């Protein structure tokens, strides 16, 4: 009782940010239908537990730890990968950090540190990894962003900067890539699980769906962008909201 | 080598215009896992031909001839179709056609039969639809728009109209329907396989991915939004067109 | 202390709707610095207050009753006007109504109306207007649409489904008529001023400016558009509202 | 024959990039209608220069040398200037730079000058100035995008993220700004003239007004943003493109 995405044969999938969460989900869930899938977190810690738990169901899976944050730090994890496997055929961006604030108060190092983690980062890993896509002539990208990078939030500044600039990077990248059978698209998740349980019951009454969303379910989206059959799709930004924000 | 898209259980799907191309691929995917396939054709021998194709594989399939621009005739129809069937799960309008002209030049009926057939028809075939499906708090309707309904067209302001109007209805929609567990989506294809060679080499020089997409691509992530795993995606426009319009 | 708009010279600027609200602020400014503005009303009643408003200022207009619902009817009026004036400069579109309802309960009549007198009419007052515009190199067409054209809104799938197609209309026709210095751009107002007291307080407390915007404040944008310095803003949808809805 | 802003009484506006093409067309319209216009540049020389211009006119003005990329040396100066005005009323984000290059072969330094220079300068130059305008309940904060920032470009995929950024910042401060009577709106230029011939040829025979836009154009934009009557137009993107992408 659940979808199956074909994503191609002997495929090598990458996902940073792997830990919990969204991260951990999609991982999980790749792991049933590609033949490998390489786990990111910050600690070596994290990513184990994850690679555990995909193995314990009879997948390969393999972990790096690796900061996002520190440009020389992920340019050299991402480098290691690459030296281990020839080719990583899909990557999810899912690495990423919110430091909420409202403007007037936000900190340097808030702004700052949300730009470099959920921003910058993206050069330092899909440089390296879209290089390879484009010599092997296939690839999928799929970029986290949130719903927050459309129509901004109070206190979120930085974040809203930073997953709106994940777009603008998508859509370029989707322009420069598609003619080698790349595909670059990216998710914006409204309110997933995992605040006040009024705050928390004050959002879920903006939600037309009236709950908030699964990580499996952003996980299935995930899934499908991945698949042989998604090839088409190729520089949009899909919404997974119930509703939120049409 | 193929997706699965689990859509629940005992459930019953309906396309309009599934006579040919899109419609008729969304009506043979959607097949492989519901329980019974509605095909609406202009006419009868369209609808029994893809009815036949579905039939042939051992799945459930009927037809009913419609004419989606004469609202008393639909309206007919629709209502034959409710009292045979107490659930429509799944409602795919794909019915839809174009009468391309210059602004300067296009006829009063090339600007009336194309939103008629395209827009107006939506109310009298979704809402009787939607009544069951509220009762039966389940449900997936799935609009066929256009990138045309995005971004305007030369030659097809009425046809951009309509598909830009199917896409107000969509989002409305999902605002009123999403608690009673109904996604109200819409697809916004760019070049569809199915024009002189050299135009047709122009638009292709456009698209990134180098190519048109094919109705079997549509059908797939229209299968995807039809699933069960896609509860919480709602109010939404998917493009599939190959990056021509990020 | 108010903007000045130059307009060009010897412009004639026809508005529809304009016998109250926002129709009518905007006949009433753009008669500041156009030679003659053209005010179409469903009654001779509503349209001879504004064009006497206008007149006891010292400037000059016109008006003309005409039901945009009724194709031939408006057809006819169109024509007279364009028999009396060589020229249409400046054309708004503002004449539209609301019959609101839950899609359950909505009738027949009240998506019909709304999708007619909202969307329909745009062919009839416009090609022949445009016509003389492509003639004369010259013209401004704005269509106001709303923001719930762009984002739906529960009771309002008719007045969405026809506003988002005004958009469609908007961006086709734009990217046909540039070429020949007519600029064609739609203005989306969120609430605005002209409802339960307390239903009022509800939706103006989603309102970050914390109040409702006023005609007079949706007429300064329209005859912004209409300027002589804002020729190259073309097939844009201009959202005013306050933050509602970024 | 030019339309005239009014932007209310002893109002102090700051202009970054002020020293050509855009920039320098918003610092000098501006001066027009207000009080005193401050120039910010890289270099004195440039400020000195656009600063002459407008006073050469009667207007007031002056100018401070400002590296945007450096954030010690622009915040002194942002602290500089906000020691000499208690208010500044209306600020232009138009400081930025471009480093082109196809996303393989783009170098570090090329991605993270323009993300440093375009988007993470944007919390130094606006945090203190925006703390000034909530106190005096008012402000009109302009930033310039792209429309790169909103479809993507293939060579651009550093100045799409960081236009992209600027408009997720653009909506969120509007979000938190707004009851302040403060506007956060973005400006969107498409190709807007100050490459070889033929790409020029290539690039504007893809813009449906068949001619690139003038700074001048962009001004008049960011004068009537700035203006008096424009307070109800918050968090928007006004895409100024001749049609380029509707």
């Amino acid at each position: 009782k659940e979808n199956y995405y074909y994503c191609g044969e002997n495929k090598v999938a990458l996902v940073t940010g792997a830990g919990r969460g969204i991260g951990r989900e999609i991982a999980k869930m790749l792991a049933k239908s590609v033949s490998h899938v390489i786990c990111i977190s910050r600690t070596q810690k994290s990513c184990d537990s994850v690679v555990d738990e995909i193995k314990s169901f009879g997948y390969e899976s393999s972990g790096y730890a690796g900061d996002v944050s520190k440009k020389e730090e992920i340019s050299e994890v991402i480098n290691k990968i690459l030296t281990e496997h020839k080719n990583v055929d899909i990557l999810v961006n899912n690495a990423g950090i919110t430091r909420d604030n409202l403007f007037l108060r936000m900190k340097n190092d808030e702004w700052e540190d949300v730009l470099r983690t959920n921003l910058n980062s993206l050069f330092y890993i899909t440089q390296p990894i879209s290089k390879r896509m484009i010599n092997n002539r296939y690839g999928r990208i799929i970029n986290i962003s949130s719903i927050v990078g459309l129509t901004g939030n109070v206190g979120q500044a930085n974040y809203s900067s930073s997953k709106a600039g994940v777009i603008g990077f998508t859509k370029s990248l989707a322009k420069e890539l598609a003619s080698r059978n790349i595909t670059v698209n990216a998710i914006a998740p409204g309110f997933i699980s995992s605040i006040s349980e009024q705050i928390k019951k004050n959002i879920i009454s903006n939600i037309p769906a009236g709950r908030m969303g699964t990580p499996e379910e952003v996980a299935n989206l995930a899934c499908f962008l991945s698949s042989d059959k998604s090839g088409y799709i190729n520089g949009r930004v899909f919404v997974i909201d119930g509703g939120l924000s049409p």
